[PDB]
């Protein structure tokens, strides 16, 4: 399986960082303070692809931790999950871990492969958790930019 390291920034220029062991938060960060920003290892997995839709898995660079989508209280929820450090990543990643990376005019959107039309979203306010939102349209942010970082 092929990967690439990168950071994501929401369309409002908020950066993502590790809240506790299993949460991500988005805040406006600038300076050497930028160092506290999570670096993902984006893997190109198997699934349904288009010129526009590419299935990926998002893990933390060097941590056996992956974003996954699961129901919690009858609603799709984004969480960080630990995986056996020896079996991952894989090309055929379980569905809960797959997002469709959609390119939309220089911006990306990450939709859950498991919950159609649920996207990785951030809040307009500072310091709130990154979550799975089912609505696109003026409120929560569902678009990001990506920056390549080195291997």
């Amino acid at each position: 399986v092929r990967s690439l390291n990168c950071t994501l920034r929401d369309s409002q220029q908020k950066s993502l960082v590790m809240s506790g062991p299993y949460e991500l938060k988005a805040l406006h960060l600038q300076g050497q303070d930028m160092e506290q920003q999570v670096v993902f290892s984006m893997s190109f997995v198997q699934g349904e692809e288009s010129n526009d839709k590419i299935p990926v898995a998002l893990g933390l660079k060097e941590k056996n931790l992956y974003l996954s989508c699961v129901l919690k209280d009858d609603k799709p929820t984004l969480q960080l999950e630990s995986v056996d450090p020896k079996n991952y990543p894989k090309k055929k990643m379980e569905k809960r871990f797959v997002f469709n990376k959609i390119e939309i005019n220089n911006k990306l959107e990450f939709e859950s492969a498991q919950f159609p039309n649920w996207y990785i979203s951030t809040s307009q306010a500072e310091n709130m958790p990154v979550f799975l939102g089912g609505t696109k349209g003026g409120q929560d942010i569902t678009d990001f930019t990506m920056q390549f970082v080195s291997s």
